């Protein structure tokens, strides 16, 4: 019993990203986008997911230009972090995530939300100019607009990703709704995930293979 | 332009799975093996999946007693690792990845095999009765075959959840048609990854919320 397959690594990203370009819609994107929107299926498997990615006019220039100067990639959870291709990131950006810095969970209680949310209390510093990327938790998408409503610095660029059944595709809504001016990305309704995520930050690092 | 949304974490998890059990089909699978499949829409967003989730008939019956027994998880990806939440396994069940392990460039070169395939052979002494994650890689899946062939030792299950476009649903077939007599479960066709494969560990490691 003789296993045919693809042993070579490079060959096989270049066969998947040439069978997503040959089977998926991707002409109401720019050709920018198209390149998230392409590694984006790659790490779900799912060419019609497609139809859910939602980039805001400036979102892959102004987090690629906030990616190019430097800014740190706030993350919701680990996960987007551990997808994050460090080599592929421009100028050695930060990918924090403090979702499981000791104080989370105190703020978590003090503050009457999830630790995801409270997290965000941590980002204070970084918040301004920094890339956010929210592949997991709805409530810290929530929490990121309430900080931006009540005065919060801005970010660059936010990725609204987080993926679930509650709170996912409202906390998107909310930010495609008004993002307090800040460029967006969200994958409309239930899907997102911090494969995803991580593959929009992989593209933005650095577009194409 | 108050925001309102749950800021339980607990009832989060509780709502997400009170919805996805009232939005998916999943009459065709046994208790046990809809606990999987809750977790596995839980961590995909999406309730339609399940029609791709194939458990064979004792896949979660050895899965999980091999995971009581203290059986490690050998996982193709760090992603997967990443995912599961060790205060859920039951009996302190290693968490081996060797994907990044130094040797595995070097093996993969000179086993002319990509570096999720040549870490396999990493697994030598651990194969034995462990329970295997393959949430992205299909060569891995593959090689796993390959040397279960050539007269490995044999897991006690094989999660078979390779994600991906080229060789992942070939390799999960592979699987289904002969695992050399090692339970399995895969996610047919392209979807997979490792937040699924975690999720199916997960509910592996501890049933229910």
């Amino acid at each position: 019993p003789e296993y045919d397959y693809i042993r070579d690594g490079n060959a096989i990203y270049e066969r998947s990203f040439a069978i997503i370009r040959a089977e998926a819609d991707l002409s109401r994107f720019s050709e920018e986008e198209a390149d998230l929107a392409v590694r984006m299926v790659h790490a779900c498997g799912s060419v019609e997911a497609t139809r859910q990615f939602v980039f805001s006019p400036d979102f892959v220039s102004s987090a690629r230009a906030a990616l190019k100067a430097g800014a740190p990639i706030l993350c919701d959870a680990e996960m987007v972090a551990h997808g994050v291709t460090r080599a592929r990131l421009p100028a050695g950006n930060e990918v924090i995530c403090t979702l499981r810095d000791p104080r989370t969970p105190a703020l978590a209680a003090e503050i009457g939300n999830t630790r995801s949310a409270a997290a965000l209390k941590l980002w204070s510093e970084r918040l301004a100019g920094s890339v956010v990327a929210i592949g997991n938790a709805p409530t810290a998408l929530f929490f990121l607009l309430e900080m931006l409503r009540d005065g919060a610095p801005k970010p660059a660029a936010i990725l609204g990703m987080p993926v679930g059944f509650v709170g996912a595709a409202e906390s998107k809504d909310a930010l495609a709704e008004n993002s307090y001016g800040v460029p967006f990305a969200i994958v409309r309704g239930r899907l997102g995930g911090s494969a995803m995520t991580a593959a929009a930050l992989n593209s933005l690092a650095r577009p194409g293979l």
